[PDB]
């Protein structure tokens, strides 16, 4: 089982290659995950200079295999079952009254490291919008994710809203559509419908001069 790969603390690497309205950038992340409790600790750096979008808008893009699945639904865990070969994660994220991100990621083991490697393309953004104009608060409103089996593509799908607080008022909607497909050929668990519940905290490292995001996350799976 790929679930046996997650019984202890697992190092995490994240690499993102991004292009938003031609503004190109790279993000690296590293830290660790504990799927037994559902705990993630990561620090992300924009390695090309200043991030051209707000950090909160990248949280969902930057490893649901670390969600705590209680043992009565350790059979509904598609994400771990696809390990070590991994899975592809695709999303389109529509920002209301603004542009959209399209993301393609592969999540897999490389040695003993869980790697999330991402390509992000964003188009149709307004240069003085909430995103390219950096008008979003540095905090997070999590949202449940309702995971549905997609027997047709042998993976899962989900769609959900994320709300981003706007600096001088109101809320910026980020409409997420998601599909995951295994990379390997081996068998894969296709879940009954269930929920992922996530709690994210964003902070800064006082000794880090580069543009960055420290992220601490707790996540569990739940039925019904």
């Amino acid at each position: 089982k790929g679930e046996e790969l997650f019984t202890g603390v697992v190092p995490i690497l994240v690499e993102l290659d991004g292009d938003v309205n031609g503004h190109k950038f790279s993000v690296s992340g590293e830290g660790e995950g504990d799927a037994t409790y559902g705990k993630l600790t990561l620090k992300f750096i924009c390695t090309t200079g200043k991030l051209p979008v707000p950090w909160p808008t990248l949280v969902t893009t930057l490893v649901q295999c670390f969600s705590r699945y209680p043992d009565h639904m350790k059979r509904h865990d598609f994400f771990k079952s696809a390990m070590p070969e991994g899975y592809v994660q695709e999303r389109t994220i529509f920002f209301k009254d603004d542009g959209n991100y399209k993301t393609r990621a592969e999540v897999k083991f490389e040695g003993d490291t869980l790697v999330n490697r991402i390509e992000l393309k964003g188009i149709d953004f307004k240069e003085d919008g909430n995103i390219l104009g950096h008008k979003l608060e540095y905090n997070y409103n999590d949202h449940q994710v309702y995971i549905m089996a997609d027997k047709q593509k042998n993976g899962i799908k989900a769609n959900f809203k994320i709300r981003h607080n706007i600096e001088d008022g109101g809320v910026q909607l980020a409409d997420h559509y998601q599909q995951n497909t295994p990379i390997g050929d081996g068998p894969v668990l296709l879940p009954d419908n269930h929920y992922l519940f996530t709690t994210s905290t964003l902070s800064k490292d006082p000794n880090e001069k580069r543009d960055h995001m420290v992220l601490l996350e707790f996540v569990t799976a739940a039925g019904i």
